[PDB]
């Protein structure tokens, strides 16, 4: 395949050239501004990826690459509605540079863009893409409401959040794979195995962004770091901790104080200590397995793709670099 | 045809039958809630009748009729958290039962489904069927904006209002019919000269809502009388109202009050006087030949397409009875 | 006994004379205000009559019937403040005179209050009053809690409800009869059949409450008539009206209506239209059926008391009065 | 008399199983929730100090001891209610974690539940515990009324604070050590010896958390330094410092400043400056002065009771180590 | 003098001409649109008036005429915004129309503009007219103080109530006469001849609009009936309804009902029933003879200033015409 | 002239001496507590120095100096209630002490106080005194609205903003010395000479400013620093800045940000990011020049006076000081 860094660049060529929709500009202005944030866009490189692996050019894939990252990016417009989010990547989200209605709206207008995008395809492959697709977009609607429900549960399992995760964060990267292998024209079964690679890398990529939300180095206009802390958000990390007995009540108690019942120094002290039961409890170290175990499934995965050895090569550390291993 | 009562029996029954998603039931409950809502289902039903008069079934069309459906309750789904809607059809709307989030979410879930009523067809009409529906869905987002956009307009042309109808309500009044004309295999040109209908129809229909919503007989679980006036919608109504030098300048002052500055007594007699204004100026009897005007174009289109003369006997019948017109 | 009319002015006398506290007056001052929103003092009159029935004076039971009425202001105080009443009795709430701080405070102080009214009574009869009284209290509490639990239930049985009411309305009427009894010296089993006379009293006269609000005579500056309606609070009328299964879908569907999301007009035509079902469905008469057979066991009760026949005539004229019938 | 250690192991064993009540929850849940904040329980155990220094055991007063601490309780939740507190103990507050209603309801029940665990006392005992209880619980509402009294007027005089935290904070002490008193069969005249000694313990208490709200060492879930300086609260340190001609002018400006006017930096600044002049004029010595002079005042008080040479010397060490002196 | 319809034209042709700032339109706009709500323009044709009967012309009074009408506007604006008022003659006040900000800035360049039209006058003139346009100025802010400050009094007597209505409402009125009496040239002893008959007009006149807010008839656009007693405001038609001691407890107790605690029939309740106890108070009556008494003192008044007959019949019959009597 | 120190002391016995209005306290004690707020008093200060250097008095130009005084304090009352400010000069803004219908009235009031202050001048100076006070105030009143209808610009060029900082601060400060130069009987000529220097002294001072918001030293109850980078005011600074095509396009994405979007730590780092792009883009050095350059001109414009070369001296130290340089 090439480089990630070419793909990019042909991704972004491309996207400018494809969303070309201005008018009325009350609808059209935030899908330019969202998808303009910036970052490593790395949901339409896989489709990219998938399909030069298996035969097709990156300039076959595009169109469904970037309907990819436009349904991506009108799951982030809505989610940062739902979840009140005033900044994303160092911007105003959509709903506060304009309103909650405009959010509403140019979602809506860009989950139907992405549909078309697919409308240049064989009447083959654009069957098997909407197919693919709309089971994904489904599925991460799932996603988002189990993990509302969540919200207020007192009793969720490893294996529910997992489930979760899967539909929420996973389901659209074995999509992204899938679509590409659709577009150089390879059969279910193999379809479903560049999928299940996905699945297993979208995993672990998740259960490193729960590790990394209570351990990660702090970014100003990055992500908070404690936030699932503060927001009692019960993680792969709070649920392992918990398993511990010793652990388990002062987690329970700490996970029960709503932020806005607490000052500044409150809450860094909820994530100081908070973090320290990860330590203590095993709960981290739990946390570093599963994503070391779903990495070597992906990595086992990547073994029995139809590719060429060089494509395992470039796949396998690309999988790597991206859970900040190295090749 | 089958008659109207009976296509809606059958209906009803093959939403109930293919409409089942029920788990999580945060996101698909409120799915059951607005589809049970009940009326007259027009546009599913356009769908079975254009299906019908071009040789097919309705069974055949039926899974086209629901997305058609679905995809109409999305966009109320939404319109009424945009519009802050208290109730619909007599009952709770959707984000005043549950909750905002719900609204959006369950909305986004629902466009969705509608894409995956296609799944049964053909590859050729699969593909036909979300190429019309993917530009009809856009065409009512761009419609949602300008209207919104109009609100803070001070010189709009009657022009931009019929377009901006057109696109809202009108253009998947031509999508429900031209789908039923790509399950019986009809050619672009036919599906265009029903899709024309189609237009003329919505449009008159429209127009019709303009009208009733001054004039119309009060319903207390019903539409609001006046609603347009108490709002300051710059409707045909109004439009044709102010062409008219003599109202015109005290149309447009009623025009700049806003109901939170008044009180009912206020809002009501805001109501009668405007409605005088509507009479006087000419505006109510020109907003009645416009309904009467693309009822004609309507009748025309009907007299044109390649159907039984039973087909456009029966169309005609439905287009007059649809504008509370007798056959 | 004496006359209603003549407990009533000596009571309003020894109630002037034995509530004299006065500072600080942002304690004190609430306390009058709430003992002078007049009426019929239903429930300190009651301790008197029974006093004097069994032999003691109004002037022995006097302190214990002042108790009495501070206990049940005390709770009229907590209430309006936990259900957000404007006015009482024509007049403006203490947390909406004063505020809310004011109303849980007073409150508090109007409790601890009527405990000391008890002080001058001897050792023995000091330790009755406090034991039935303090079980009174709670159970109140505790009827309070069962009514705010029924609020998010959609699955409330008449015998909850029954037993809901009977803690919330009619302990505190047995508890002011038994009182008058301890006063006098009766004994335990004497003074727990005066108690179950008012408890069936009270429960008929709460289920005549149900009955007034949907169908009593409108007062501008009294009771709103349908407030339980608006409220959609599950009382004895509503409860019997779903027994009717040709009823019972509609009044669910009226009872999931806010009145939050609804206009006047829209209140007002639910509350006639409730009424109508309310009727149709045998709800009402199985009401006035309920209210009447409570009257009838408490005259019954009234047969088997030990006092004098006369004592019976007047007690019994007075139960009858008290339910708007006549003697 | 036991060790604290011993009577606090008994007090916490008795308390869970004399506190039984758990239906209906929405009632009774809150009770258990406050009750199992922790602490020193400094109270209920004055109650089995007193018991057994005059001869009693801890087991006869124990449902008195536990009375005094649900009646403690009730006062916290109704006062974490209208000072809006959001954290008690490092907890959410009932009203907080429940709502207010809850709160409301839930105190009123705590208070009624006191009462109710004098009933296993001789009549005698019951009518003494109940007079001095209610006497202590009305002043405990007077000295609430005065500190809110306080906060809208600029000429609050020494005299009148020291009245109100004796009605507020010290009565209870007193009151506390009488009922243990009252158990144990001692007269009138050695009762208010006792409780005088409660007082004078109690003022030298409340002084001292005067003095640790701007001098004491900062803990994140414990009180926080300078609170009352951000309020504005006129305590005995700031009545003190404002007696200086030199510090009053720029003390009462810094006093006018409300905190919802001010950034964090400026309310930080604010307390720095405060309790600089609180030590420069005399105001923090002049406390101080005081506390030592109320433990003094208690020491005596303690000498002239009629308890066992030990029994005076366990109360002297008991009352230094309360202070933060040693023995 | 010239009739008023022909002040009147001659005064809106000058108001025009002599208002031209439109730059920037953020600060200008509300001037003109506030300047042309209509109306009878009282004040300043006044000032006409006073300028032709003692020998000068309306042309030569014109700059003062609109600086009194420009403050006057001045005065509303602010009042507007403090009262919060929605509407003004039937349209949008200019702080709904805009924002609060725009009022207050928009109303303080229109007093500044008021002073500039006195700068074509002669010095002495000019002297004279900015020292009593001031002075006046002041007054009406005190008043306006007054009238805020009787809000929180109980206890408000007719003579400092109609210092406060002198000051709010009538100086200007003497103020505007004695402008149009320094533009003739005439005498300090005259000045004050022609104010003080403006001060018995203005004292009419406002106890005039009194009596009319509960006894004048309804309009729409107008001013609510009854909204002194919805407000509680304690016009001279309370003071006087309140000295009759068979009245004065229950007029306290509706005078004590806040509107936001009542429902409108309970507001339209207590207006009817406060109408009626200013009736049979002798309230009512007592309001007309104060407003006959200051309009004969008037009338005195204007028979005693150096004009010609004529133009003394003028002032009489546009006396009486204001107090809606007959010539 | 005298010292600044002298002319101060002398200023604030006159000041107390002629500002006497007491009653109604609700109007008048927010007068005397905004003009006891303390600093410089540099526009009053101003008045004095220019009726001195022309050979006037002090005593002369006193009631000149305080109208001045009283003026720029009423812009301050309106200014803190349009831009919500919580504190003036490290105590509670008028608004926060009172409320916002006290700082509006308040405000009307002081203006009035101010034109009132003329009248002791005799007719030829009253007349002069009033015109250049007025065009001033106007000019004042025009500058605070260019100042908002910035905000909502993204084009505003240098010469707009120099434009609105003379008339919203500079105007003000040449009327000040033109003051002083009439009442000292100076020519039109002269007085047009003073006033420019007043103008260029006035266009430094608020360029110095401009810089010293951002550069400035931090004082906790003095001028919060990066205040107008917090608020994206487009102050000279940032104009400049962006003239730079290597810094612009960062600094309008961070001038994009509002600060309800972003944590203490997220305005932090704007703060010094934008301070860095302030010094880097030439934008802090384009001030200081403009600052210097405009305190040249004011010292050619001081060479130019008909006044002693003492004076000039005098002046010109006092100008080098108020631009914290050193004579
Ligand atoms: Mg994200
Ligand atoms: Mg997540
Ligand atoms: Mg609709
Ligand atoms: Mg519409
Ligand atoms: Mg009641
Ligand atoms: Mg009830
Ligand atoms: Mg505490
Ligand atoms: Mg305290
Ligand atoms: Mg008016
Ligand atoms: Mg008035
Ligand atoms: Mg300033
Ligand atoms: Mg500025």
């Amino acid at each position: 395949m090439n480089t990630l860094k070419s793909l990019r660049t042909t991704f972004l060529e491309e996207l400018k050239s494809k969303v070309t929709a201005t008018e009325p500009a009350g609808l059209y202005d935030p899908v330019h501004y969202i998808l303009d944030l910036g970052g490593k866009r790395l949901r339409p490189l896989l489709t990219l990826m998938s399909a030069e692996m298996y035969g097709a050019t990156a300039k076959d894939a595009m169109n469904a690459a970037i309907a990819v990252e436009v349904f991506h990016n009108f799951t982030l417009l809505h989610d940062d509605i739902m979840d009140a989010a005033d900044l994303r990547r160092g911007k105003e989200t959509v709903h506060k540079k304009w309103d909650v209605n405009t959010g509403i709206l140019t979602g809506d207008a860009m989950l139907i863009m992405a549909y078309r995008l697919f409308e240049d395809y064989d009447k083959d492959k654009f069957y098997q893409l909407n197919k693919v697709f709309s089971r994904t977009a489904l599925e991460v609607c799932e996603g988002q409401q189990h993990d509302v429900d969540f919200e207020t549960r007192d009793d969720v399992s490893v294996p529910e959040y997992l489930n979760m995760i899967k539909l929420k964060t996973s389901v659209l990267v074995g999509c992204a794979l899938q679509m590409g292998a659709i577009i150089a024209g390879v059969d279910e079964k193999e379809q479903e195995l560049i999928y299940d690679y996905g699945i297993n890398l979208g995993l672990a990529f998740q259960l490193m962004d729960d590790y990394l939300d209570a351990f990660g180095d702090p970014e100003t206009f990055g992500k908070e770091v404690g936030g699932d802390i503060r927001e009692n958000k019960k993680t792969y990390l709070y649920l392992k901790s918990i398993e511990n007995n010793d652990c388990a009540t002062e987690l329970k108690e700490w996970f029960a104080l709503h932020f806005e019942n607490m000052t500044e120094e409150q809450i860094d002290e909820k994530k100081e200590t908070v973090k320290v039961f990860f330590e203590q409890s095993g709960g981290a170290k739990a946390t570093l397995d599963a994503i070391e175990s779903y990495t070597q499934k992906a990595l086992k995965n990547i073994e029995e793709l139809s590719i060429a050895p060089e494509s395992k090569k470039q796949l396998t550390d690309f999988s790597l670099q991206l859970m900040g291993r190295k090749s």
